[PDB]
């Protein structure tokens, strides 16, 4: 629900956090989020067809942290090209060519200016492997709580300089903050 969602970026913004990220396939829902506190705007990609044009508009509207959630290498090229700068992608972009195309693709993009990879994962390993072939944002989605705040302390110990945490309640999003979280996620998407 986009009221509730806006509620959290919002309370996020009261209690201090100025890495707050909000995800949707409407960059209208976008903007009304990024007026409210939200830097990071992600648009959803995973079942639309050129949503590139929704970084299109929101280039235009001022945002400066346009984020692309792809697991197609192909999509998220055009994306970075109508303003992306943060890819985020997961295990499943492996799948289609395998021997690291894709992320090697998504890697030639990291390279171009300010361009950034996230990467998501429930698994640890799979965390693990993607920071260290080079990921920028590490995005712990595991849904066990005490799990996903074990991995945000660890990649914190670690020394992992930028970790983010999805959640659609900005009470564990704060939970995960404290714990070391830098990047706040608010996914409605659910
Ligand atoms: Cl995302």
């Amino acid at each position: 629900d986009k009221d509730e969602a806006w509620k959290q970026v919002e309370q996020l913004r009261r209690e201090g956090a100025t890495q707050i990220a909000y995800r949707s396939d409407d960059w209208r829902d976008l903007k009304e989020a990024w007026k409210k506190g939200a830097d990071i705007l992600i648009v959803d990609a995973t079942d639309k067809d050129e949503a590139w044009k929704q970084v299109e508009q929101l280039r235009r509207e001022g945002a400066t942290q346009i984020a692309y959630r792809s697991d197609d290498w192909r999509d998220l090229k055009e994306a970075w090209k109508k303003g992306a700068d943060i890819l985020i992608v997961s295990e499943e972009m492996a799948r289609h060519a395998p021997k690291d195309e894709a992320w090697k693709q998504v890697e030639q993009l990291r390279r171009e200016g300010a361009t950034q990879i996230a990467y998501r994962s429930d698994d640890w390993r799979d965390l693990k492997e993607a920071w260290k072939k080079g990921a920028d944002i590490l995005i712990v989605d595991a849904t066990d709580k005490d799990e996903a705040w074990k991995q945000v302390e660890q990649l914190r110990r670690e020394g992992a300089t930028q970790i983010a945490y999805r959640s659609d309640d900005w009470r564990d999003l704060k939970e995960a903050w404290k714990k070391g979280a830098d990047i706040l996620i608010v996914d409605a998407t659910g």
